[PDB]
């Protein structure tokens, strides 16, 4: 039993760590085949954050002026180039380690597994999520550039992330692995506007379901609810609108325990309108939504990547 | 900035993950050199869990009987034995991945991640802790049994829990690497009583601590207290007495953050007395003991293992 923050096991991605130092800004790296992604502020200097021209900066730069370190080994850097926010340095060898690997780009509201690394070493792993404003409420310092998010599905390992900046909100922004950025950010060192949050409602009700196969069950209530009356519930709190797609991506756990989408909605119409009242579902006195319905079916299934 | 919980990289332990198959139970082991170290209650059958002789049950076994395989590999046992609540099962062939490793047996209140695993393969990673009480609230299914708790400083895996059984409250026990149980728990499906848990005080601090650290600082009062009166509000609300070396250990924190120790145990004294008031520190609307210092430390200084 017991329902916890879970994050896939990092050892596949740890091989892919490398460290990229461009003059005296270091960064971290990914180590794919014969390629080293890296974020492409990795050449600004500390004059240059706040508008910099990507394009004539890096060609002031050569390949030799990028030194790339798989830990101990150095990297001979034979190519270099810009895709949007970063940078794709070409190398004489191909990591031994590669893992079968994918990269996406994840829709927002999906859950995925973060790395952080420092010097191109991993340091920890932890379970973030793609908010709605595209954001990630993460854990970050200075050096944390690089440190990729990611997905493992059965063998293959879905990139997805890699953090760019610390927002001044406090959260963080970061790229797609083709450097397109999630949300509408830039890398520029300027003051930038995360929009208005949303929650996810349907990983609140999945968290909520992952609650009665566990134990906490005093959330559950007679009363029930149309999918308008809770979207209108929805609005007033800032929640996501819920559609039928949601309500039939959340079948599955709803047979598994007999409660109907609509009536853990009702359930948690009445949890928005009256409250907590002091009372912790599956440990935590607020609403998580951070667990999508696939997280819930996996940590109750006993699924192995 | 941001403090999430983290985890230690799970990959030095992943290569170590085995599957152990005795009769029709099949559970996790962990293989470091020529020793595959697993729960010894694969041993049992169905009707053997209420109150197993043990003793008897491997005499009947033999080296043959246990079926090891790292994966698709099957490991040759040439040898086993009992040491307390595990067994230790000799193999030809020593783990090419062994990483550096210590056994340790950790103290109450400290921190240790698990790598969760069914059928030897790693399925996720999470930070638990081990409560006074020894136990762990973590998240267990039928298979789980030889999950291995550790702790990694910066090469040394310190392998420091294997998990054995979930208590009747929900929580779960286990042992350590030489198979003595934390705790009062047998090996014996029964109904065991985990004690009258409390609340680590010295980590609730720290994570307060970590919230002005990041930006949190409404729970900074003007008001101080003694060690003592705040032990008296400490033993009301069930929490770990304080205790002079507390505060040594959250010396640094405090220094670098300018706030007396027991500044903030006003501070805690009255966040215990009047509530939460519908606040949050650093995103729960509890209060947090998973954290010692040293994750407070750790995660503020951007450390690499
Ligand atoms: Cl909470």
């Amino acid at each position: 039993s017991g329902f916890r923050k879970m994050a896939f096991p990092s050892g596949k991605v740890e091989g892919c760590m490398v460290q990229v130092t461009c003059g005296t800004t270091t960064l971290n790296g990914l180590w794919l085949d014969d390629v080293v992604y890296c974020p492409r502020h990795v050449i600004c200097t500390s004059e240059d954050m706040l508008n910099p021209n990507y394009e004539d900066l890096l060609i002031r730069k050569s390949n030799h002026n990028f030194l790339v370190q798989a830990g101990n080994v150095q990297l001979r850097v034979i190519g270099h180039s810009m895709q949007n926010c970063v940078l794709k340095l070409k190398v004489d060898t191909a990591n031994p380690k590669t893992p079968k690997y994918k990269f996406v780009r994840i829709q927002p509201g999906q859950t995925f597994s973060v790395l952080a690394c420092y010097n191109g070493s991993p340091s920890g792993v932890y379970q973030c999520a793609m908010r709605p404003n595209f954001t990630i409420k993460g854990s970050f310092l200075n050096g944390s550039c690089g440190s990729v998010g990611f997905n493992i599905d059965y063998d293959c390992v879905s990139f997805c992330y890699m953090h760019h900046m610390e927002l001044p909100t406090g959260v963080h922004a970061g790229t797609d692995l083709e450097g397109n950025f999630y949300g509408p950010f830039v890398d520029r060192q300027t003051a930038q506007a995360a929009g208005t949050d949303t929650t996810i409602t349907v990983n609140v009700l999945a968290w909520l379901y992952a609650a009665v196969i566990n134990g906490d069950r005093w959330f559950l209530n007679r009363f029930t609810t149309t999918l308008n009356d809770f979207n209108l519930v929805a609005m007033k709190y800032n929640y996501e609108p819920l559609t039928q797609d949601h309500v039939d991506i959340l079948g599955p756990l709803s047979a598994q325990t007999g409660i109907a989408v609509l009536d853990m909605c009702a359930s948690l119409k009445e949890l928005l309108q009256n409250g907590m009242n002091g009372r912790t579902i599956l440990g935590s006195a607020l609403l998580e939504d951070e667990f999508t319905p696939f997280d819930v079916v996996r940590q109750c299934s006993g699924v192995t990547f």
